[PDB]
């Protein structure tokens, strides 16, 4: 059967159809009208964009098909490195680190994480209470305070002090504008064109700020010898229980520099959709907002109460249902296979699997997938095996699930418990692509419900 393909530009392939500030959600229109699966071509290169349950849960097994680094973690692996992220299954590297980081990122570790993420949790909530009448929220701003903040103190007891500030920490600058440069260089013709001497000349400049102020926070700690539980603490101490072997300092500062872009880019987006959903669903906000006054009784949430959350766990998910924030995830054929019982793959052939459009196939969903209901995460267990995937696939699949399921848990339970909340300009919903998805200019009202913290 001959696979579909989108409109082709000549020699240049499919290529300029990312040329596009929205590459994913024109990707997401193009699987609409083609299907389940389509050819995706460049000069030089070839990949295959899966939409369906179907095919995607043959594209989960492990024993077939292995995370590929698309071009865009190529390009992210030049200040990423070896981290988690950016390895290669097969890197010793990957297997050290998972080993070695499983046990600090596993639910029970949330109860160490605790503290300091209400911390930050009652930062946002005392800005919030101490804005006058008639002002406004920046939600995708004030929630990604919250997650770069979180991500800081948790990890290697560090504060960026995002709610002291306007203009953001020198690292994240460079961190931003170096993600930046890794997505424009998917859209770019020729690379060593002297006309792009200031791009790589910028692009050095961040990779070289990033390595620098995050290698001094490992000398630092090194130097000191102070044992505060974290991410950075276990990283020096810990060992691989299969090689015997640490992490050396080169690597710890990539799963840093790792754990820093995760926690800016997708868990904020994870906030932000959430109450973008809320506002515009106000039964839902109705529901969600009913557990956090029951559950959250004390001034300072615990551990058990964010637990408890149980419907603002299940509106998270149809958030990450709609608009999962790290929408596409790459792999490729570990030997020569076929796909669907009808596209046949040949070693090392690439896919990428659309999260968007398999948490909108109507086969598993239903007809009413744009609809926000986080009634379909009630039950776990109902839901398909590889249907549902915001945080990736097998072992390969998302290390910090936990950390950003309870902060998010969290933050909007106690959003919900201390604030009402306005869609005073009726946002119209725009989708700004970075690595991740964020509603652009989404902006609210929280007027105060006047409980004490
Ligand atoms: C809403 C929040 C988040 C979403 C939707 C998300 C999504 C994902 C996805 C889809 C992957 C798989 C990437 C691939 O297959 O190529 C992944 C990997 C990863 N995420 Fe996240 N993530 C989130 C939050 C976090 C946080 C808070 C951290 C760390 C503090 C984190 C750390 C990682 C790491 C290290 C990996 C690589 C795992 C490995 O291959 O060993 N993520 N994430």
């Amino acid at each position: 059967k001959e696979m579909p393909q989108p409109k082709t530009f000549g020699e240049l392939k499919n290529l300029p159809l990312l040329n596009t500030d929205k590459p994913v959600q024109a990707l997401m229109k193009i699987a609409d009208e083609l299907g389940e699966i389509f050819k995706f071509e460049a000069p030089g290169r070839v990949t295959r964009y899966l939409s369906s349950q179907r095919l995607i849960k043959e594209a989960c097994d492990e024993s077939r098909f292995d995370k590929n680094l698309s071009q865009a973690l190529k390009f992210v692996r030049d200040f990423a490195g070896d981290g988690l992220f950016t390895s290669w299954t097969h890197e010793k590297n990957w297997k050290k680190a998972h080993n070695i980081l499983l046990p600090s990122f596993s639910q029970q570790a949330m109860k160490g994480y605790h503290a300091m993420m209400v911390d930050i949790a009652v930062q946002l909530v005392q800005k919030w209470e101490r804005l006058n009448a008639d002002e406004h929220i920046e939600v995708p701003e004030d929630m990604t305070r919250l997650t770069l903040d979180t991500i800081g103190l948790c990890g290697f007891n560090y504060r960026f002090n995002s709610f002291y500030r306007d203009q953001p920490h020198p690292f994240i600058t460079s961190m931003v504008r170096a993600l930046d440069e890794a997505m424009n260089k998917l859209q770019r013709a020729n690379p060593d064109d002297p006309a792009y001497d200031e791009n790589k000349r910028q692009f050095q400049e961040d990779i070289k700020v990033m390595n620098d102020l995050v290698d001094k926070i490992i000398a630092d700690r090194k130097a000191s010898g102070e044992q505060s539980d974290d991410l950075l603490t276990h990283m020096l101490n810990g060992k691989d229980p299969e090689t015997g072997e640490p992490l050396d300092d080169e690597n710890i500062r990539y799963q840093i520099i790792t754990f820093l872009i995760a926690g800016h880019e997708t868990t904020s987006g994870l906030l932000s959709f959430a109450l973008y959903f809320l506002v515009k669903n106000p039964h839902v906000l109705q529901k969600a907002a009913e557990e956090a006054a029951r559950v959250l009784v004390d001034p300072v949430p615990s551990y058990k109460q964010v637990k408890q959350l149980k419907y603002v766990g299940m509106v998270l998910n149809e958030a990450l249902r709609l608009w999962p924030t790290a929408p596409a995830f790459s792999l490729y054929a570990k030997e020569d296979t076929v796909l669907g019982g009808e596209y046949p793959l040949e070693k090392g052939d690439e896919l990428m699997v659309l999260i968007p459009q398999l948490h909108r196939d109507k086969t598993i969903w239903g007809d009413d997938v744009e609809e926000f209901r986080p009634e379909r995460f009630e039950n776990p267990s109902a839901i398909p095996q590889h249907a549902f995937k915001p945080f990736g696939n097998g072992q390969r699949a998302c290390i910090g699930q936990q950390f950003a399921l309870h902060e998010a848990t969290l933050v909007l339970g106690m959003m919900l418990k201390h604030f009402d909340f306005e869609d005073h300009t009726n946002y119209e919903l725009d989708i700004k692509e970075t690595l991740t998805l964020k509603p652009e200019g989404f902006v609210v009202k929280a007027k105060s419900k006047k409980i004490p913290l």
